[PDB]
């Protein structure tokens, strides 16, 4: 048993202890909730980029800076490594939280969706909930949240306030282009579960890359961006205790697999009517798999990078 | 003077207190000795494979996750840095300890060689002996060590049980693919003072890479797959106090200057009537090097990654 | 507001500590300053070079290995990573203190500038000055400083020698190449304040990427080398608060800007008459940049690697 709340908490007073070098400003709002602002008024960085991601994936992975090069394309990277996978990826690091309290909206990621069980069916199909005295809540949005937020998260999870810490970022945000390549592992994971109905608890390590998006000048084309580094530039190394549908299910995983593949998530997202609901979920998976069945040895690939439609989303 | 068990300590206790983060399972004797299960019955993982790596290499070297791609084969690597390159890889990494009691066998490596000097010949060449209260070795076998297997290390090392730790993990295991990988350094080292004559306490630094093998559902197949990796897909970079005979000796380092040099090993070993005996011991060495004569300031190069028989090796 | 001595305080007692295994020799003179000779009769290191360059960046910047493969030249790199480019680079990194006390030359780098402001000129233009009781600076040197050299040092940063601490390193070390690799991204923001005029406080974030040159015997022939995996096998990303003379800037920024570009600095150094005067100061610049204009969204680029360049400088 590991908790994701308690693994991350080391790693938030770290952001807290070292906020000017991170260039993070952290605040306590009067219920006692501490947020750490990452990018909305606070400048972030790249270090900043790296805990955040630590911290939504609950203290059971590294994040680190390494370098993406192809076809001419050299841009920074992300590499993710979990001995951990579905507690790490889906019980913490998934967005399954849609926050809204009045006026405010946000995707909700991180370690205090294992106390909430935001949503239910994913810890019941996992078999984990946690059990801890704090909460961390990431939270991709362009305004930071107020008491009557921290409030409602703080509820849900069952902790008081004052045991309650908010990390919060915008997608168009150099925390936001690390954050969000910082899933490529996940969103794996996650189509695993969620499209193809394997059962992600046989995925026993992972590690994977992607490279991080130039930002962009508004949230919506960071999230076209962010989203493409990991369709068009994810690679995923999973090692799973494998069966007979194995190979059929990793030729089903890379986000080619998909009718909507081929295009800058931005195009995806125009032609289907800017509705989420029209968008084939298993688009958003990574570029290119590599599995390795721990029971028989071998390994399955699928998937490629594409480079061609990394350097059309980022006009390069 | 560095201490390869002292400076391992802190790396084997952090892996105790994060032991269900790395998924490790520890256990104490009944003579005392700890044995820490990093892949027999416990799962391990990639951080355990990393600090299992660093542990072996006496606390005098980083081992971290890279990644490798060349001619279309994509997989995690190793990175291994020392600036204590046969103390590190000689004195301490070196499975040279074959460890027998009963029907227990297993192939030992790690700094408590250095206690027990197993074998005498290495440390007398390199002059090297571990002063230290505490001992560390390193097993690989499909079987957790017994008390008296326990007792029989503590003993050759002349310390108390209680100050002795063993790490344990089987070659088809992900900390198993990771920890022999890190050795693509110490092959290079190696082979440098048993097969090659030469003084390697001129080798003042040392950094290289290997890819770690696709886990196979044997120990056989793995200890061929694992070999691969440094023999095949290893690059090593060695800065040296260099003499005359400098060229001729990097001409020689690389495993193509073998006889053996072509196929997977487990197809030398196939070929060898399975008797290591059999195979040149020149084979067992990195690839690809790259030697920085310190003295001269020239640099000398010989061999290339193969990555036909790392595919073939892997079935890919 | 950050403290580039502070924060650079626990790396230089981590090296203090730690001085035995990372080839180190620390020694108090009789004033009570501290030298740690990181390569003048002590054999340094990898590791001490990575934290010598660390310590050289204040404390602000991260800075591991990697590795260089481009048309079939491998090399160890370094990445080179800060949230705070202006005040790392120019603040604390740049050799901006010709450091002459009697029969003793040396460029002094690092922290301590930030007290004594060398030059002041910079200081000015960036908008920082450091308040620390505590004074680190970095010499590039094949002498160890005596007491007096110390003494100055100290003076003019206002401190208690007893508070004053020099790492030292000839040019032609293993930690010279290191640490000199290291200000890839410096020699980036330097060109851009001092060559192209460019608030460079507009760079918020920024990170690259060098290849480690190969150690000379002499460090002659190492300024040249190292010099060289920066205008010719350097790479930098920057993020910056663009204006509408951005896109020239950046074309204008790469080492191939000048007209002395295309040869090893060797040989740019010979046929300017050994005469740093004689150089255009556009040359000290990265092979290749990639600057993301975060107010636009947009992404510009210029410049490349040129290995064959390398190739005749390390004679390879």
């Amino acid at each position: 048993m590991v908790s994701v709340n308690e693994n991350a908490l080391p790693l938030v007073e770290r952001m807290i202890e070292r906020a000017e070098l991170l260039n993070v400003e952290v605040q306590e709002l009067e219920n006692g909730t501490t947020v750490i602002d990452c990018g909305v008024e606070a400048a972030g960085g790249f270090e900043a980029g790296l805990l955040f991601s630590e911290v939504c994936m609950g203290g059971l992975a590294t994040v680190e800076l390494t370098e993406f090069e192809h076809d001419g394309l050299c841009l920074p990277a992300v590499q993710v490594t979990t001995d951990h996978p579905a507690v790490s990826t889906l019980a913490a690091q998934k967005a399954g939280w849609q926050v809204q309290v009045g006026d405010y909206f946000a995707m909700g990621s991180g370690p205090a969706r294992a106390l909430a069980l935001k949503p239910k069916e994913t810890y019941e199909e996992i078999d984990y909930e946690d059990d801890a005295d704090v909460a961390i809540l990431c939270l991709e949005s362009s305004e930071l949240p107020d008491e009557d937020v921290a409030e409602h998260v703080a509820d849900e999870c069952g902790v008081d306030p004052e045991n309650l810490y908010l990390l919060v970022a915008p997608t168009a945000s150099i925390v936001g282009s690390v954050q969000v390549s910082a899933r490529v592992v996940e969103t794996g994971l996650y189509k695993l579960l969620e499209v193809l109905e394997y059962d992600v608890t046989r995925v026993k390590y992972a590690t994977g890359t992607a490279p991080i998006a130039p930002v962009a000048d508004d949230d919506g084309e960071a999230m076209g961006r962010t989203n493409d580094c990991i369709l068009y530039g994810g690679t995923v190394y999973l090692y799973v205790e494998g069966d007979d549908e194995l190979p059929e299910v990793v030729e089903e995983l890379p986000s080619e697999a998909s009718e909507d593949y081929g295009k800058p998530f931005m195009k995806i997202f125009e032609e289907a009517d800017y509705d989420f609901y029209k968008i084939d979920p298993g688009v958003f998976a990574p570029a290119r798999v590599v599995v390795n069945d721990l029971s028989t040895g071998k390994t399955y690939t699928a998937g490629e990078i594409n480079v061609d439609v990394l350097k059309e989303s980022f006009s390069l």
